[PDB]
């Protein structure tokens, strides 16, 4: 049988967890995609929905707050960096010991003392 095909596998991607994963990538080192252009939450949400990514809200932005403190990258610049990745890709590169990116990773993990000597 083929219950919830695409609708529960490819129609959406957990944007908050991708932003969390990209903060972990910045923390590990990789930040070539990390522009400083900023973005509105509305235009970010529109680009997310254009490319099968969920919209984001202030309650979800707050979860990324301590990751912005640990890296100096404001959440709207992490949003703007993902907004660039959604339009340009990364398949010819590596970012976290892989050629692709993730949304499976649980959020709020990188609030720890991951300052450079260790990460997990």
């Amino acid at each position: 049988d083929r219950q919830t095909a695409q609708a529960a596998g490819t129609d959406t991607t957990i944007t908050l967890n991708v932003l969390a994963w990209l903060y972990a990538a910045v923390i590990n080192g990789d930040r070539w995609f990390l522009n400083r252009f900023t973005t509105t939450l509305n235009d970010f949400n529109l680009v997310a929905m254009k490319y099968n990514y969920e919209p984001l809200t202030q309650d979800h932005v707050d979860i990324l707050g301590p990751l912005s403190a640990q890296t100096g990258i404001a959440v709207l610049d992490m949003c703007a960096a993902l907004k660039e990745l959604l339009q340009n890709g990364m398949n010819g590169r590596t970012i976290l010991g892989s050629t692709i990116l993730e949304d499976e990773f649980t959020p709020f993990d990188v609030v720890r003392q991951c300052s450079g000597v260790t990460f997990q």
